[PDB]
């Protein structure tokens, strides 16, 4: 989608599952073509789970995102990044939804506004 990632705060207020997990493995699961005839594809995120700031109690060792370098996500392979607090609307437990336009960072980047939001449970009426 080549969306534009921003909201250095509205990202942690929109998400619903912040976990500093680490995506090392994935799963190329087709998702059919889009409205452009192009293949969707929603590569998985067989992370290893290292942290779970906000979200469920178990964890989402299997997240969902877009393939390639990152069209609708951050495409994390760990071997290129490390770990991320991946925080998005989520999809429940054991699996959620995360996109580039959505709140997602390798953690080792944030800046502050994202950290101050890391303290909050889940959108503590921040802004």
């Amino acid at each position: 989608c080549s969306c534009s990632p921003v909201h250095p705060q509205q990202a942690f207020c929109n998400a619903d599952v912040v976990i500093r997990t680490k995506a090392v493995s994935e799963k190329e699961v087709d998702s059919g073509n889009d409205i452009y005839g192009n293949p969707i594809k929603r590569i998985q995120y067989e992370i290893k789970q290292i942290k779970m700031f906000k979200g469920p109690e178990k964890d989402i060792e299997f997240i969902y995102t877009a393939p390639s370098s990152a069209v609708c996500g951050v495409s994390l392979d760990v071997g290129g990044k490390k770990e991320y607090l991946i925080a998005g609307k989520a999809e429940g437990d054991g699996k959620m939804h995360i996109t580039l336009c959505d709140f997602i960072v390798p953690w080792d980047t944030l800046s502050t506004t994202q950290k101050k939001s890391l303290n909050h449970r889940y959108q503590m009426g921040c802004e």
